[PDB]
């Protein structure tokens, strides 16, 4: 059937240790791969940088080129699929999440888990010293019919001048087989645009996405 | 307190997107670094590999050198711990963890989820053809005084003769501070070996450990 | 200070403790991104699939986005630079190599060094059964003013149908402060295509190239 | 067919795009696992921490548990072996290193080749503020008969207080096939302490080895 209009999301999970939890809803345009997001606190003030929820914070918004469905799409009404991501950081810390959805005719509603640790004390995240997330090409590749195995080099530029960069894999596994159409054209890459305004209990997200073969 | 002579375990989440749920107990000797464990399936067969859950299938059984309290042991009756950890396969495979646990005077209840994806349908997790996990030395690092960064090469011998290999690492995230002459000594290795009798429903599962700074 | 327009490659090292060495020559044209090389064996047959040896077989022949010099391009004349590069493979192996370069004029002459070691006997480099490389996107940043840092993810299509995987770094190092100007603009993407067909003494490679900021 | 009591090491190669030469000769005990090595420079005061020449300046020296030659003692006289080093540091930068010996009856000398790059310039490597190495365990293991794929995490204490850490790999390559009795003890561990004295221009190196499949 149709393709998304409206979303919303509740996250949760622990970063060092600490519980987290938000709440909200958003909306986005699933023929241009936009889409925004609005996020509110249920536990009080986020003790680690609100950037570090960002990939985390809907490839069902993302179509593929030429107005094709992505295959994030077309398993929204056939079979749905799950992500699992890790993000590994250049300081040691790690942060996986598992992210599942429910659909109620053009609206998906998001339950994301997250377990993020080991982000030293005086690191950007903890101290919240992120000031913005690079562009970013994600590869992704299909080694079987309902899998996709896909990877991006993940940078934030942060206060001091330094970037903070992480190494970043998602798993997506669907309910029933890709189409075959979709899993002949591999690699398939997506050009991304984050911005978020944040404060320690409420994000303001936005995303920009166009998937890619090729360029001009 | 005492250190711990019984545990139990709930241990869920999915692995390639199929749920999987178990629950058991068993009981070690604290002085020792041996203990056992049982688990059987709430939900049907096994549809990988039970050697994917070694090592996820309890450190408050392991001391440290010359009968000292390891901080695992130490943080039992005073702030407790939790654990992450990550493995991430050779073949493009992922698999993380979340470990939490309740104290009843000298037993343990452990409760652990873990995610795991992107088993290849012919590799040897989803193949049930792991045999036995190579024994292991484990390298313990405490970049500040609530944190263990600690790091293993993992494998697994299989049928056909070629070793499963991962990177595996795991963060301690600790409610006090561990004990200052503890964090002085810098690494601290634990050799492990484990033995796993299973089926499609049950686990048996053992395991010897002893920790180290240098060996004879 | 001219653009290149020629070059020549003397790269030698071993495979599995195997050593190997060729030389050739191609051309290119730097405005384009577009070069092209044959190499021939010193040593005999290879004993590893040639493929192996792309990306390694000079982006001189990269411009930047508008008509703009690529800092590989502007180091040329003023300064140069090398390269430093890590391929880390999904069953194990590794292959590193060293990328210095002699200009005269518009000719380019590379002296390459490469390790690499740890292939499986029955993997696709040892068996001869890579087919081609996937089109691929470097991202490249740059953490200090003489220094390139990018990574990609390189695979293989073979005849068995599975890909083969590698994470790849490469660092570029640069004799001279890169501009200021390039330095501004953070990441900085390419997007390439490659060819190559080959024998057991000799190779014929040909590239596509094209930087992006955004699309 | 002697074990080793005496080797010499000529060290080269790039770090950061600076060329740097070493020279000297040491000793040990290849009953013990313990040498040493004196290294002096050919080329100027080094421009970064000598520490990071660590582990890369002899396993020979290397005995297996009761008495047993290990693989790179019993290759040492039939059919040698090379060796191809990665590591891999926290903060991006990348070290890379080919090995290959010569022998005299019982004189190794070695000829080790360095690619490192990407070190910060207010990291610790390029301010010369590493000042010890941990105590390291390397895990070996053979996936073929003529192989070693070897790894460890390799940390510095640093004046700071911050350790230092890297992924380090190491493959073993053979001439010969490893004897079947070494091949089935698998893996193997290696326990190692070493201590280094340097200035600008010499370095005075000292390493104890212990093989153990089990504690």
């Amino acid at each position: 059937s149709p393709l998304p209009a409206t979303h919303d999301l509740h996250i949760s999970g622990s970063i060092n240790g600490h519980e987290f939890d938000l709440e909200g809803s958003g909306k986005g345009n699933a023929k241009e791969g936009y889409q925004e997001l609005h996020l509110k606190s249920n536990k009080g003030d986020l003790s680690f940088s609100p950037w570090i929820l960002v990939p985390n914070i809907f490839y069902q918004y993302l179509p593929f080129p030429d107005g094709a469905m992505s295959p994030y799409q077309a398993a929204m009404h056939d079979g749905g699929y799950v992500m699992h991501r890790s993000m590994q950081f250049e300081d040691g810390a790690m942060l996986h999440s598992d992210h599942r959805y429910i659909y109620k005719g053009n609206h998906i509603k998001g339950e994301f888990r997250l377990t993020g640790s080991g982000f030293p004390a005086d690191g950007p995240v903890m101290t919240n010293s992120l000031t913005a997330a690079d562009w970013c090409v994600d590869k992704l590749l299909y080694p079987n019919d309902n899998t996709i195995i896909g990877k991006f080099d993940w940078t934030y530029t942060t206060t001091s001048g330094k970037r903070y960069q992480s190494d970043v894999q998602t798993n997506v596994t669907f309910g029933k087989p890709i189409a075959a159409d979709i899993l002949k054209k591999q690699p398939m890459f997506v050009f991304r645009k984050v911005e978020l305004k944040h404060t320690k209990t409420e994000l303001n997200f936005k995303q920009w996405q166009k998937a890619f073969q090729d360029i001009a």
